Order: structure tokens, then sequence, then C-alpha cells
């Protein structure tokens, strides 16, 4: 019931509600509680399908699923406590990652998505604010809460088709994409990590939109052009191709040297304490260990 | 009330309810009656906008309103009767129409336009069916419940929009377009009176609107290049220009030769009576009228 779970502090706020920190109240385990509220005869069908995908994705770089619990309009959805927070809580205290963070990310990014996509499904978004990591590093993939609305919007145009100038057909559309559109998300939660903030990012958001439909749209790249190497580059260069059809899928871009090299989760411990550490030094004392062995000196 | 016109016969579907056929009780005046059946509770600002625009409306071209009456989840929306019927029941009977045709209800569609565009509103559902007719070749403009969802949906995004690929980012805009989008359609609608059906009809709705946001996506032309003038293909031309920007507006389109050559309502009373036609003979006697005057032959 709710009543194993003591809510500690609000962490975050999802698609829908907000995330607390919660401990049981028996094993005394940590987890993370989003509590949504719901209005009496609302479309429950979001949320319901949200908590469903959660419940049949068991992979280790997605968010694990450990309950959830409606109580008289309020809903609980309990899941895995990753005590490191959002990758966009830690660059706004952590500066911008290194190249060698952000490939480590990226690489477990898209072992996440490599799992939604052969299940056929999709996260459509991508990016800091839902990466998570957990205190021994590992990164998890969160907020599911998109792509149960996608999901339950496959269920009427305005005005017909066919008499449709181009300008109004481009708003009349409806779909037309598939899982590959994660793969961009990829790409630009890259140049977030690098840079702080998404390309186009001070635009208004419908403004980046409609830039991004023009035919002469050039895909973003690193503003830095000699901080970051030539791998990252085209690491990113790849990852955002225009078009969808030539977009190299998560396995393709697994294969990728800015990710296959070798990364290990202790770039994460980094990156942590980095947070942990708002300090260059600390009280030491250096000498000979053992008289034993202690060298001589007159 | 309501009670002041009986339905007589249905003669088309709005759309949201049926036309009926109706006559005055009283005054024995023929109109027409949008009846449109209303769920309780339902948004209501939409059909509620229809009338407002439909009261807020005298011009010529523009189907004229009576009145409108309410009785128990029953609105009735009351209407000139427009005798000849829509342009696109008259050429499923008819063949295509003629290219003076053709440029009589286009110039009188633009000057409908041009009135809607100088109030500020938008047909955005320009097409034969919306192309009326009276009795003595008029042509007025129909169906303003497009408009009016257009106006009532001027009110959320799936997922972040500067993190979104090209492909959803196309899906995800909003609004964009003006009131130049009703001038692309006459140029649909010239070719769909010219050829009984719009471009691309065979296609799926979908299929016909992705095609049109491709960036090499051409406006069409009138197949039989031989069959009407360079004017009627210029005026095509002009109507549909992609970019709507350089798309000349509703009062440019009136200074072209084709809607600015001598055209009278004679066309339209020549199209009625095609339609009253299913015969190119009668009975006639031609012999000399009056003896008097009556020229001798021996
Ligand atoms: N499962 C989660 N575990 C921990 C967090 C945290 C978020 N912020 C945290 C602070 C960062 C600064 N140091 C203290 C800890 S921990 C969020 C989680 O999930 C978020 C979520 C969002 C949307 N849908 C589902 C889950
Ligand atoms: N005001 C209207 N007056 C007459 C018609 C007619 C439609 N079909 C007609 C047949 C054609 C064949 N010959 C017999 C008559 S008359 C429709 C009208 O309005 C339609 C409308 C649609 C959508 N929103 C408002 C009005």
């Amino acid at each position: 019931s709710q009543e194993d779970f003591e809510l500690i502090q609000r962490i975050g706020s999802g698609t829908y509600g907000d995330v607390y920190k919660a401990r049981n109240v028996n094993t005394g385990e940590l987890a993370a509680i989003k509590v949504i509220k719901l209005e009496p005869g609302e479309d429950f069908a979001v949320v319901q399908q949200e908590i469903i995908m959660m419940k049949d994705c068991k992979h280790p770089n997605i968010v694990a699923y450990f309950g959830s619990y409606l109580r008289r309009d309020k809903l609980w959805i309990c899941m895995e406590f990753c005590g490191g927070g959002s990758l966009q809580d830690i660059y706004h205290v952590t500066g911008p990652l290194s190249e060698l963070q952000i490939a480590y990310v990226s690489r477990e990014t898209l072992q996440g998505l490599y799992y939604l996509h052969s299940k056929g499904k999709m996260h459509r978004d991508i990016k800091g604010a839902n990466i998570l990591l957990t205190d021994n590093g590992h990164v998890k993939l969160a907020d599911f809460g998109v792509s149960a609305q996608i999901t339950a919007t496959i269920a009427a145009f305005i005005g017909t088709p066919y008499w449709m100038a181009p300008e109004v057909a481009a708003v009349e559309r409806k779909g037309g994409y598939n899982q590959l559109c994660d793969l961009w998300a990829v790409g630009i939660t890259a140049i977030e990590l690098a840079e702080l903030q998404p390309p186009m990012f001070d635009l208004h958001p419908m403004r980046a939109l409609f830039l991004m439909t023009k035919s002469n749209f050039q895909p973003p790249k690193l503003k830095d052009k000699m901080k970051w190497s030539n791998s990252f580059h085209h690491f990113v260069k790849m990852a955002l191709t225009k078009n969808p059809k030539k977009r190299p899928t998560a396995e393709k871009l697994l294969q990728h040297p800015f990710v296959t090299q070798h990364l290990t989760r202790s770039l994460a411990i980094e990156l942590l304490d980095k947070v942990n550490n708002p300090s260059t030094y600390h009280d030491f004392d250096d000498d000979d260990p053992e008289p034993l062995v202690a060298v001589p000196h007159r």
C-alpha cells in the first residue's frame, strides 16, 4: 500500500506529477515515487499506459519499476531511486561534462534505446532531465509519460486534405515518424551535456520547430570546433542526420568509435564527486609509513 | 421558432449536421436549414462561433444568415436557399465546367474571400462542395464550420521541442499559416471544376499531405495542356504558389486576366440548365410570322 512508504522530499517534477524521494517503512529501502493527481473521469489511459510500459521494461539502462498504488484520485508510481539525480540537475552545478563523460552517458542511453526499439517502443523525450545516474555511476533512462501520451493518441482533419495549402498540410499532418527520432535526441543531448543547453534554446518553442521543417535546415554542430575531438563531432554528425531513412539506428550508432572506446562508470563517479564537492585539497600527512623500510638520509 | 419552418428534404451534409430544404409556414419563403445534434455538455463554442461568423458576414458572395433556433439539444441554423446546389453536386451530373464557367465562379469566390480577408477571417475549406449557386446564377460561399473549428482551437507539446527530430517537429507544429491558404484552395478548386476531382485525389489523405511538405514538391497543373488557355494555366500557376509569402492575395488575383475578362451570371444559368436537362431539341414551328410582311415565293 501507499502506507508502506514515507515521502521524504520532492526531488523533481515528471511530465505529470511530482517525484519524491521516499523510504520503505519496513525494509528501509530508498525509492522514487511519482505522485500523480487524477481528476475524476479523466483519461486514465495515459498514466495507465506509462505504468504498463515501465512494468514491461526490465533493462539495466532503464529505471526499474517497483510498484504503483492508487488511493482516492492519488496515484503513486514506485521506481528505483537514482541517487545522482538527473544529468540536467548535475551540469547545473557541475560545469559542462567531459568528452569521455558524454561518451559514456551516450553509449548507455543508446543501450537503453536499443532495448526499447527491439520491443518496438520509443521514448520520444530523450534529454538530460530524463537520463539518471545511480550512486555507483550507472545510467538509467526515465519518464515514459511522453511515450504513453503518443500511444494513447493513436485513435479528424480540420478541413479537407486535398484542398489544403502546403503550409496548412504541414500542420494538419500526423505521425509519419518512427523510433529513429530518439537517435536525433541523443545527438542533441550530446550537445546539451557539452554546452549546458540544446541548440536553439533561446528561441521560442514554436519558432524552433518551424525552422527545422524548412528545406534549407542544417543540423546543429558543436560551437567549439577545437575543444572536442573529431569522433565526438562525427558522432553528432551521424546522430543528427536530417533524413530519417539514412539516419543510423541504435545498433549502428553503438558501433561508433565515440561509444565503442573504453568507457567505464568511473567517469560518472567522477561527475558525482564534483557534485558532492561544493575544495581542491584536504588535510594529509605524507612521510615514510614504515621505519623498517624507511630509506635513511644524512 | 423552429415551428416557423417545415423541413422538406435533405439537400446535403454540412461539416456538422444535415442540411434540409425548408419552407416558411407563413411567408412561404424557401430556406436552407442546418440541423445540428448537440450532446449535453459538449463544446458549443464551435457551432456558436460558426453562427457568429455567419451573422457577421453580409456580402453578395456569402450565404446569408436568416436565423438560428435551439430546441432541446437540436440546433437549427437558417440561411438563404441556393437552388442550384453545390458545384460538386452539379459537375457530378454535368460534365466538367467550361473555362469561362470556371472563370466566373473563380472571380466570385475571390470576391467572397476578399470580403472575409478584409474582416480578418479565413474559410480554410474552399472547395466545390462549399461554393453554391442561386437559381439566377449567383455564386455564394458556404460552410463556416471549419473556420469556426480553427478559431475555437486557439487555446501543449508532446515532449520537448528542442530535442525533437525534424520529422517530429513537423507533426508537433501548430498554426503558422494565414488567409493566403484560401487562394491555394481557389487554384485547386479551379482544377477540381475542370477535371471533376482535385489532384492527388486517389491518394490516401495522410499520404497526400505528406507529399506537399516534401522540399521537392511541385504545385499541380492542368493535365490537358491544350484544352485550356494560357490564362487559365497562368491563373492556376499564380494561385498555386508553394511559397505563401510570394503567393498573390485575394485582391492581386482579382486583377488577373482570367477573372478580369467579361464574365456574367449567364454562364451559371447555362450550367443550371444543363443540370435541368437530363435532350438537344424540342418541338417548334419556323415559318413566316406575319403574312403582311411575308416575302412571296413562286
Ligand atoms: N527515479 C529517480 N531517482 C532519483 C531522482 C532524483 C531526482 N533528483 C534528485 C536529486 C539530485 C540532486 N541531489 C539529490 C537528489 S534524485 C529522480 C528519479 O526519477 C525522476 C523521474 C522523473 C520523471 N518520471 C519518473 C522519474
Ligand atoms: N444554403 C443552401 N442552399 C441549397 C443547398 C443545396 C444543396 N443541394 C441542393 C440540391 C442540388 C440538386 N438540385 C436540388 C437541390 S440545394 C445547400 C445549401 O447550403 C449547404 C450548406 C452546407 C454546409 N453548411 C451550410 C450550408
